[PDB]
């Protein structure tokens, strides 16, 4: 699929619903909204359009990587906690051949906890972004767009 | 929030419903239904009341803590085999702020297998009490007590 | 249960829904539909149905083996990617004394990523095969059918 | 051995004759006087008197574990930083048949440094309480009053 | 080599003579002898033949797996004690290019001491049965009818 | 400073002169001038202006993250090897406080050798961008002129 | 020193007091005055004398070897749990220059856990036997023998 | 078997053949035939004989184990080398439910090379001697003596 | 307290005590009685006095510390053996607050075995001081006096 | 070479030239000017000179451990992320048959990340001093002075 | 023994009867009597002989490293898989005292599986060459001159 | 290129500058340029010459290879402390496609500081020559003109 012919998929897994309400010193004060905000003015800026989702619930990102494989021309994700514990996650997007994919984490994993510190979507994830806040949606979305078209 | 206003949310994870029906010397011969009883006598002799909920599902009690996180005076969580896997658990109860958060294990997690060992759900709980058996929550309710009023 | 008098619970983990649709020379050509196909066949020759599903949730899989538990024969389980995370899974086929269970692997996960190397399913499991390809789902029914019986 | 016969032997590790003097966000205000307070209040909360005692002596715990063996009907201990080290202890709380053993820590040892997280005395403790402050002591108590009888 | 024109190579190495003077809880009662045999009936059930052979000896094992590369249609092996430690197992299936090869053990080696985890077979071995009791030699018998033929 | 008053230093390691030329599956066929052009556009675009340079020398890079922290508004960095065997650099980037700093990587490193996945200079960096190809390196400018204002 | 002139020291670490009151199928029923009353024999049998004394505290230990090192022949060492965490007695032994040391272990430790496997002690002893019952201690009584006279 | 009725299995491991011509510093001088007549001495002072043998080859110290498992009263072994490497040892020696073994080994190995520290036959023996020099091999029958009886 | 009303206290872990007794080639021919000589100068030259002590015992060392935490200007402590195995004396220290303390090795530990590589004592003391020979506590002498004023 | 006949080379490695310039908690608010006037002072104190020097480069401080090799009475070092990184300096050290080393860093690295508790340097250095701030060079003077002079 | 009066014995391990045979982009297209006759070629050239051999069997080469202990002027090995496994040929090759030790792979190890990157043979060959093809065999004949003659 | 056509490079990494005056029986007594006189004859001697060539900087060898890679036949390369920690040099030779190198060191570092067992150029160098002193030199120029001729 193309931008013109197909929405980005972007995905939030668990707890990212609540983001802006608290520790806004390692994930800033803008809510979920907020992003998906961004990634249509971001998609917009493009030519293309996104689909934004949240679920705290590993099988349904799963489903929803299944449909975007299917469906949608990329996929723009936050894993969140599902990072670094989700190998079933990593193998929604093995299957995704040739459909491009970046991770996203708002803040930078790797001067937090050494369990944040590895991710299993950073094995298929094309680019990977962390630490540029919410901007890094932004950038998942212009990487998108320059690779599909 | 206080006792006397809001429930104590009491979650249980994976397998737990079937509390009761096997190993005796691990887990004792007391089932679920059980289990929310002794809560619901401790918890009133205390002055409190307490929403005590299971399921199988990691993604429904990070659900599930977002709920107490508005509605409950504390939560007390037996996170189960989630509590060596779940950094989205983890994570939920990090959305707290404030709130008092005790977990339980009805075995010495300790004395058994390695895995077992580690608890992510600790690196949040407040107090973490294990190998109390079922008597464990009712600290855990007893705690949530003295934190709260 | 016994073979003629309830059916082996065969279970699949997150996106095998989608197998035979790539990377066929990893996991071959067969659908999920030439699977469960197979299976038909092999519980069929020895007398035996089978209740065969699919899964992207794991809680919905431990759900599963509570069921199987209690109305069904054996297990045959290929938990897909669960194999490597879940304790969950573990833990509820721990609750099953004396129900028969393999656990089936179409790749040998021990040529792949050092992290599929482990499964924890595998603790549980009476009997394991891997790599030999969708063929091990009929040893997976050909051992429970020596074990039922 | 009733708790209506024997009383209770409660011990404390090295360091914790100050307690109170310092770290209050950690260790709370309370004196080991104060603390050894609430034990006695809570043992004839139960009808049992206890034995309560300090050491910074390695061996001095290991003479008062086997005095305990003969003499008293449970063990409320917490070791310390002896937790981390002692297999002196571990040792001679393994000599103590039937005895139940509840480990006590104030902090919660598994939010603090990665040698803080492993206690030796884990290894035979009954139940383990931790992060449940000076009120984690009550718990041991009750855990005994209900074991021992 | 197929099916039709060359035994089946079946190796045994070490202590499996003796398969079933003890530990039966872990073995079967069944001898060596009475394997080989079960091996005759799955072989011929498939359209095939077996040279059964065991040998306490690393060296001996290698000479006879050079052996199977050009006289027989391909390997079912049991490596008992040197699945753990052969290199030089591992490095003679190397060279069987293009042959099928399936390791045996009749015991779930991933229940057991954990040096019995690992297996250097394995890594080349197409198919590994692990834990299906003398049951996983048919099994492996019935692959390499599937792959040979 | 901004982009306004100050020139966005950016920073290139060892091998880099070599861009380009070799291995395009993995970096490209983007040279080290055409890479610093996108740079000079992606700065104009921003209102700012770049100081792109490239070493083999830790000891020059060094001496040069020291220049920008007083001229300089922002650092980009693709550190190359230094990225994971420097502690002299990140100890430089860690004198520059209150700059914004953003690392870059070519390549995802998270796919790639083991001792590779791990970045010194990425506990400093605000930001670190990976296996967006060169367009990371405009990402890392839209970075550091959204910080810098 | 000889054993003419100068008896051997055997030193017993800590709960050794308690040896015959419990788990025999490990330490057996033999008590510290049967092995006392065993060393006696197996020096008067050899041609020397016993200094044999029990302590649980590490530092008295300690003392008695710097003791053993002026005024005795050799050193005969069951270090109880000391083995595993004391590098006080390992460099107490070391101070001893050619002073004969044999370690002494009732239980062969390479059978128990994992903590268990690793003696300081080993380090400097010239002699280490565990495993043979209080049997053991009388080796070390015939090694010091064999190597003092 | 007791030791009136059957000799007591002594088996070197590789290296052996050649004891005493090197490293007198780590081994002494007494070559093999003085071992083997050393223990002749110790078994004949106990009642009993001693059936001695030395092999470089592992599978034929397999064999050896069979037979003695049938033939002998017991087995004091030095696997030499193969006590570091050799699995299939360690279970030629389980297989021989109820007789007694004895490891020994000439050096202290808990003081050399890190590799030599662990030995797979230390999991199976009931007694290890180490560092005892040739005279080992006479605890080792004399333990043998004591069981065999 | 300063040095003007409070000795400096000066705390020698095990072993010290026959200082100088052996291995001059490691740790010099001083006596400890020379050490403390040294001690009592170098505090004299800065206006200073000391108290000098040697334990074996890690609890006395424990008391002293809690002594040195009323009565004391600063600590310089050779823990010696205790370094590497005694969280109680770390545990001891941290609770003298804002108090200057001093870590001593004569030896330089980092060139020893690796057990004698981490020290706890590091963790607290202000300052380490290693390889320095007996002229170690002369500056930690030193330390303390340009720290107590 | 000597004190009165040669000067001490005192070297400074990476980011060392900024000294004072920022984090004074952590390193003090001398500049490396300060510091150098101290050493200046602390040699002559004693009866020497010196040779102050600081770079950034590997190589370099490579290049002056040789020039100090012949022309200089010893080394005071303080590697900064060197000491973490660099065997070739530590070769170059190793390169100063008989000549006084002294590692110095100011802050006492043991107290922070893992990965600065390490130090090449401190495999040859014959003194480590850490955490006595800038007068450990002081120190490091006079620890040469007593080994030259 | 010097290259007039004795040959040089090359030894080799498992599997290398088969060079020539397959992965000749990783092994090279020439076989084992190719390798002998370079041997031959190069010997001759430095007016010495070889002795080259093939085993399968570890305790074979140990015997035939005996022989060369007292009958050859040098050795030359390639232990193929016994490098990685065997302790025994590397004490086999412990006890030649003086006797000149090359040890050769084809393949470079270090490029290897994680396994192949350890040789235990490397801990006593005074050289090692490695991924020079069969041509590395010759630098050992080449070596073996230098050091015999 | 050919070895007709361009000189072999030949890379010589920190300290080597100072080969002969130290260490003889780790390194010979040969000198550097001893060391070069010999690789002059090595090359003359397969119709070649030689650009010898040593640097304490690893960015400068870098810098040196990127001119190999254009200008030179091969390269001999002796990475000397940078071995063990230049992934900038690594990388510079994985700039080399189809350029034969070979990895040479003087010492066996694999007998050595466990540190020195790794290399990271080995993970590029076609051969690695170890422990041949500075005949390994030679063996490098040879295979490089067995390579490039
Ligand atoms: O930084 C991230 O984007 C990250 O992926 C997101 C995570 C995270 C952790 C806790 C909460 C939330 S959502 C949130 C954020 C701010 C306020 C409230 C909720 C996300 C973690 O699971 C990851 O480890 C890090
Ligand atoms: O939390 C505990 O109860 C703990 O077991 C007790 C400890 C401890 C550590 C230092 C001092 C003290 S006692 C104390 C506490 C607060 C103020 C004054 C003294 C206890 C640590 O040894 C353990 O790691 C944790
Ligand atoms: O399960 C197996 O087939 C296995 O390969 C078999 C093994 C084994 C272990 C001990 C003895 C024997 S043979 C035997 C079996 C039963 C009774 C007596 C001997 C095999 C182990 O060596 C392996 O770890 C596992
Ligand atoms: O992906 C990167 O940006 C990276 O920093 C760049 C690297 C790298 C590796 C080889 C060569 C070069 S520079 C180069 C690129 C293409 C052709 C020639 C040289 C960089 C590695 O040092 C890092 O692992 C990864
Ligand atoms: O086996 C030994 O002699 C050993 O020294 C003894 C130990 C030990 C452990 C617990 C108790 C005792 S003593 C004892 C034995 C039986 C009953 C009561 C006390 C010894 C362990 O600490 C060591 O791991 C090994
Ligand atoms: O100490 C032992 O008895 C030991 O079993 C014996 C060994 C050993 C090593 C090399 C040679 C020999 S035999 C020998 C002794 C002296 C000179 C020549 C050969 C034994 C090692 O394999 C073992 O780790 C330890
Ligand atoms: O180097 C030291 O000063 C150290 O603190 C002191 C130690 C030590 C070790 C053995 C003996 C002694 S004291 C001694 C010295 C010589 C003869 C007798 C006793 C100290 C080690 O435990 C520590 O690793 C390091
Ligand atoms: O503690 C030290 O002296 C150390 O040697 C010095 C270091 C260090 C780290 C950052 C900056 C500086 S220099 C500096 C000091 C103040 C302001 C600016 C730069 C030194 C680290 O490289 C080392 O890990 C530790
Ligand atoms: O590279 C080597 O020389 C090596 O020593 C040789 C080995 C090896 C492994 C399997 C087969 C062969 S020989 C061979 C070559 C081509 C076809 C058939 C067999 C060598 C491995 O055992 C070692 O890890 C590496
Ligand atoms: O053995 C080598 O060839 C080596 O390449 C060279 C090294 C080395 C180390 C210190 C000094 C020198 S050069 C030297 C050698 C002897 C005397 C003087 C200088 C080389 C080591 O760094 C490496 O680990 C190995």
């Amino acid at each position: 699929r193309s931008l013109a012919n197909a929405p980005i998929m972007i995905l939030n897994g668990p707890n990212l619903n609540l983001l802006g309400q608290r520790q806004p010193e390692i994930y800033g004060s803008d809510t979920l909204a907020d992003v998906e905000a961004l990634c249509v003015k971001a998609a917009a800026a493009h030519g293309g359009t996104v689909d934004f989702r949240q679920s705290n619930h590993e099988g349904e990102l799963v489903d929803w990587i299944h449909e975007a494989r299917l469906n949608h021309c990329g996929i723009v994700i936050n894993p969140a906690a599902y990072s670094h514990t989700s190998v079933a996650i990593l193998d929604a997007l093995n299957t995704c051949d040739g459909l491009p994919v970046v991770e996203v984490h708002i803040s930078n994993i790797h001067q937090r906890e050494p369990f944040r510190h590895h991710s299993y979507v950073s094995q298929r994830a094309d680019g990977v972004v962390a630490g540029c806040g919410v901007q890094g949606y932004v950038f998942g979305v212009e990487r998108i767009a320059a690779l599909a078209g």
